[PDB]
């Protein structure tokens, strides 16, 4: 009931229609795209720096890494909002590798639009230190996506790309979006 033709509209990027989303993946850095949000991918105690999290971090700054662990002294917390520091965003949401994937997409969507935020950009999120598998972050990811879609949440978010590590990741979400799509 969701989704569009899968299509390439530049060299190395892949994209499709969820709804009123364009849903994207490619390869490359994340810490050198522009978004509304850029997710980090870390531990429980929002101070890993091993994986993506290691050119996050380093890239962000001290002063956010100086948010992050002034906020997980504070309470126990799901996941942390802190400030771009300078990567090309507004906030770097930091989710937990190891967690539920769709839930972590589902709370990234949410705090999105309490902002009116229109551009997410997210890791292959859990595939690094967490060691969850590929084929099932994939399913999440996009699973999260269409559940927002369903329940008509979706009103100034409108793309979603994931930038990937390595190629061989990639392929593997290019194949679970030709699954689903119209
Ligand atoms: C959430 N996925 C990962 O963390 N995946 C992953 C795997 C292997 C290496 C890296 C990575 C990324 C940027 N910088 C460096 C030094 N390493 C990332
Ligand atoms: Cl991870
Ligand atoms: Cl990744």
């Amino acid at each position: 009931m969701f989704y569009g033709t899968v299509s390439s509209p530049d060299s190395g990027v892949y994209e499709m229609k969820i709804g009123s989303i364009i849903f994207q993946v490619a390869s490359g850095d994340i810490t050198k795209e522009e978004a509304d949000v850029i997710v980090n991918s870390t531990s429980n105690s929002f101070n890993l720096k091993a994986g993506v999290s290691k050119a996050i971090l380093e890239c962000a700054g001290q002063n956010v890494e100086r948010e992050c662990s002034q906020q997980a002294q504070q309470r126990k917390n799901d996941y942390i909002i802190t400030g771009g520091g300078f990567l090309r965003c507004k906030n770097i949401i930091h989710v937990i590798g190891g967690n539920d994937v769709k839930s972590s997409v589902s709370s990234v969507l949410q705090e999105c639009e309490k902002k009116n935020y229109s551009s997410i950009c997210l890791p292959a999120i859990g595939t690094g230190n967490a060691k969850q598998h590929p084929d099932k972050v994939a399913e999440a990811i996009i699973d999260a996506i269409e559940d927002f879609v369903q329940k008509g949440s979706a009103q100034s978010v409108k793309k979603v790309k994931v930038v990937i590590f390595l190629p061989q990741v990639l392929d593997v979400f290019y194949a679970n979006m030709k699954k689903r799509e119209g």
